[PDB]
DNA sequence: GGGAATTGATTGAAATCAAGATAGG
DNA sequence: CTATCTTGATTTCAATCAATTCCC
């Protein structure tokens, strides 16, 4: 129905893993990471949510990943129960909720293949192409997250990510204007470094 | 509504990647693997579907993973269009379909953490515990798949999986009655070798 | 009998350990 | 100024390469 606005500071938790899934959120400005942790501190980031993306939608009762703002972020949010009510009233709403979860599933399925099977360079080339599609403006990606967040998204250390980016820069495949301002100079070459579907 | 029966031989493809998602399936007997391939032959298994499990449900128009019988398998299946009609007629059907996809998402989220962050031994212990919960009979797991399928589910080589299983055996954690007949002797010790949540 | 599994030897890609260089605040 | 990022040195865990052995 009606959304309400809210903002979170860089690094503020928006919800925790296993916390009640009481609201559903949409990024207006900024960026959010969703992740799971192990007890010794190892962290897998499952997804980055960028402006316009919806997150926190759960069919069940609890958030299965924690979510934190990467940088100061403004979101819109709606009560989960308000969505459940609308879905009951309107077959089209119910179908759109399922579609949202299905798109999350498709992203996770592709991401399992990356984490289980791709080389470090393939993973970084995949990542740069995904970000270019999602956030490039007039050819340039202003990436909101650190090298440690990129590594924890890709199942790699930040040093390996840095090394792959350095190599791509030396080869003329990308340009830098500072470490997180990246301009892809040849998407085709970079596409050739990811792994290809059978 | 009305399900029909069908069977597939060991290694027969049930549907391909990117193929039209025309039917939804439930294992009655046997076992199925869902996977994605890369062009050089590398393979990530996203899930094993065991008796009673439903698979091949897509919100979108096509299968995002291929599916193959691991051993001779009997399934029940229904037309996807038949499900879409029931879901339009009944709010609880629509809701169950969303819940199915959401359970697949929860599995894939956990599995990303495993593929991105768990050591080889943690992955194998996770796998044995998952299979014990889903398929043990009076304490013993008759695993339907090869070591190569296990490694492709866990982002490991079959040799690494063999070594971890050998080690668990030598430590008294599991028993063998042949390679794929496994009896967990101490689930607590094995749970301690998986990695724990924060 | 023969694909599957175990086991051993070795390599290798990414992690870890360790300085510096960079550049946002 | 101080995190973040890059780069280098070295280690390590799992992969790869290579025979046997065990069972279906």
């Amino acid at each position: 129905l009606v959304a309400t606005e809210f903002s979170y500071r860089k690094d503020e938790e928006i919800y925790g893993e296993d916390e009640p899934a009481e609201y559903v959120y949409q990024v207006v400005t900024g960026a959010v990471r969703s992740y799971k942790l192990l007890s010794d501190g190892r962290r897998q980031i499952g997804a980055f949510h960028l402006p316009g993306d919806v997150f926190g939608l759960e069919s069940g009762p609890s958030h299965r990943l924690a979510a934190e703002a990467i940088i100061d972020t403004s979101v819109r949010l709606v009560k989960r129960s308000s969505l459940e009510k609308a879905a009951g009233i309107d077959v089209q709403v119910a179908r759109k909720l399922w579609a949202m979860t299905a798109g999350e599933l498709r992203h996770a399925e592709d991401h399992m293949l990356l984490l289980g099977r791709k080389t470090a360079m393939e993973r970084v080339a995949t990542f740069l192409l995904e970000m270019d599609r999602r956030l490039a403006v007039a050819g340039m990606m202003a990436l909101p997250m650190s090298r440690r967040d990129i590594g924890d998204y890709l199942g790699l250390t930040l040093e390996t990510v840095s090394r792959a980016l350095s190599q791509l820069h030396t080869q003329g495949i990308l340009g830098f204007s500072g470490a997180r301002q990246i301009v892809l100079r040849n998407r085709q070459r970079l596409h050739n470094l990811d792994a290809a579907a059978a």
